[PDB]
């Protein structure tokens, strides 16, 4: 019945300890035994004692997740940890991921190849078919995808993952709820970097795993345990902070995500309002971006929004470099999903990438003010 | 020419020192002098003791002053910020809202301990202010604590203008864009950020503003020896909470008028009320800006309403029940948090009205906060 603004607000207060309206920096380690000599009474997966099992903060910090994701939660010290921590306990045969070239996270590919190492875990890429996925194996569906902002359909992943008797993981992170629900929509299992839009404020670490099994989630946190990467309670204690704003801020970062990349994209495709403006539109030779999918699946998957990170793919590695350095409310870092806007270069971590792409992550500024700022880079290399 | 929205993201850019995105925590109380031997030259701007000045205090004022429209100066804490403000002026005599009426009572506190000093007296701010004259103070809080209703600022600033005083208001309340109290005319502004610009309930914080910077220099120079800084830390937090501030405090406005106006339909519409099963005799009277009649109100809160309000009540029996079995609404002093929080008023004040209930309204889902209202005064109908 209540909706997402009053829940993450109010979906811990059965986990509150005591009357503390802000959450208690719970940060003790070690937590001593209740009982007397005679009350005594001997008794670790749910051991609430030590913070590297079990925690007040962590409890909290899920509680609100799982209201954000519809569904049991559990935290972790990143999104790598937390992928980590899926895939070790999956441990399939088989995995199929995006070819690298084309995108997806790398630091998933790292952690397949330390996977590997162990377990002999085999790659296969998303095509379509996935005809070497069988039971018990995973399709890695990465969407909005990292770096370019399109989508993929995860109900049709769902079908083959079903089919297949494989499982079927989709890494969320562009899209949280409610822009989409990849749970909904059929996946096993979501999981999320934290790290971005949910703490939102470039100053958490932190990943998250949810799956309408409770069963599995319950595993994962007992493998937590002893993997060492559960949420330690200061991080927990921001990344509940900002759960509170959570809603306000991705409404933002959608809307603004939306009118940033389709100014983009007019400017690109349409020479006349470009020249009205003082720009050569063969400065930008495309924008990807969900909206500008002609795919009738991608409103049904991002239903409750569009992505805020995408990239563009300008005329020249001299005005790539340019746009990363000249404008007023990105700031050239890596990350996105953050208050502030932010660009980056991928060819500075990468040097496969074409040097023409930039991806760009929208921040919660007035776009009213992103989009001046764009346009006056543009209008300068003009 | 950039909006709110983005000048509490950027105006800090220029007083970064270093290439972190987020802002780091300078939590040092100390910081090693530049210079070699021969470079090595003797020199509220020493920079190399926090309780003088401060990166983190720095890029938190440069947010602050964007919100406020004016240089900032931040303190530990509200009554730190109105302590230092009245020792700087120093007056013989001071209007205030009456006790009793309403007016936080931490600044009568501090009145009261000024005047230990001083000799300092108090009279009450009545539309005419006879006993304030040179060099003396006004000072208006509005929107008042408890009630949630306004006052004319231009009216005080021009009575204030010919008896050579001061107008100071404390605008905690409204904060910008919801109220401009600096653009309305008030000398000096006060916050206590405490409440809606950090907003989280977990930073103590406060901060005054003026159009004139030789004052507010004035102040950080007291500041230093007073030891009311604003510590990094908190700081820090405060400038966190500011990056989310305009989202916030335009869904604080929206829910607060949507549930005062909700309350006031329940107490003055006997059918509406009934058709929720709720005997509208049970509200006595709703207090908030937007049912004020006066023209003046909207000239003053020009950018929103206020979320922090006072409702009289049937009973004391009636406020308590109130106050305990809301499911959205904490039971709780303070305000401006992300949570709705509801106060019994008699519980800090022995001298008040028991039927007295103050709201505070977060940034829920209204509808969930009209539902879960309706569902208490349901059942004691
Ligand atoms: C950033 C990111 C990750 C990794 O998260 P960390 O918190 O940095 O470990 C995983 N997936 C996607 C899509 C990301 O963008
Ligand atoms: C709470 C409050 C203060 C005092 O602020 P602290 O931060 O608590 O010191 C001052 N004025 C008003 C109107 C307040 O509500
Ligand atoms: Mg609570
Ligand atoms: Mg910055």
């Amino acid at each position: 019945k209540s909706t997402l603004s009053t829940n993450v607000l109010h979906a811990d207060d059965a986990y509150a300890l005591e009357n503390d309206v802000a959450p208690p920096i719970h940060i003790s380690t070690t937590y001593t035994y209740p009982g007397t000599p005679d009350t005594l009474q001997p008794f670790e997966e749910d051991f609430p004692y030590y913070a590297r099992i079990s925690g007040n903060n962590v409890d909290r910090a899920e509680a609100s997740l799982s209201s954000v994701l519809g569904a049991p939660s559990v935290v972790y010290s990143s999104g790598l940890a937390a992928i980590y921590g899926l895939l070790s306990y999956l441990n399939p045969k088989h995995i199929a991921v995006h070819k690298p070239g084309f995108g997806g996270y790398s630091g998933t590919i790292q952690i397949i190849a330390r996977i590997n190492r162990l377990t002999g875990l085999e790659t296969s890429f998303i095509d379509g078919k996935c005809d070497a996925i069988g039971e018990g194996d995973v399709i890695w569906l990465e969407t909005p995808l990292n770096p370019l902002g399109i989508a993929f359909d995860i109900p049709f992943y769902k079908e083959l993952a079903k089919k297949k008797g494989a499982i079927l993981v989709v890494d969320s992170t562009f899209a949280p709820p409610p822009i989409q629900d990849a749970l909904v929509l059929g996946a096993d299992y979501v999981v999320h970097s934290a790290t971005k839009y949910l703490a939102g404020h470039s100053d958490v670490l932190a990943g998250v795993t949810a799956s309408k099994d409770r069963s599995k989630i319950l595993d994962l946190k007992a493998d937590r345990a002893y993997l060492g990467t559960i949420l330690h309670p200061q991080q927990a204690f921001l990344l509940l902070r900002s759960l509170r704003t959570f809603p306000l801020r991705i409404a933002k970062h959608s809307e603004n995500g939306f009118l940033v990349a389709q100014h983009l994209n007019k400017l690109a495709t349409d020479e006349q309002f470009a020249t009205s403006l003082g720009i050569d539109s063969s400065l930008i030779l495309e924008v990807y971006h969900n909206s500008l999918q002609t795919k009738e699946f991608v409103a049904k998957n991002l239903t409750g929004g569009h992505a805020s990170c995408f990239s563009v793919l300008l005329k020249s590695d001299t005005v790539a470099k340019h746009l990363c350095c000249e404008l007023k409310y990105f700031h050239h870092a890596t990350s996105l999903g953050s208050v502030e806007s932010l660009i980056e270069w991928r060819r500075m971590t990468d040097s496969k990438i074409d040097p023409r792409l930039v991806r760009l992550s929208i921040g919660i500024e007035d776009a009213a003010d992103l989009i001046a700022d764009l346009n006056r880079v543009f209008a300068s290399l003009s």
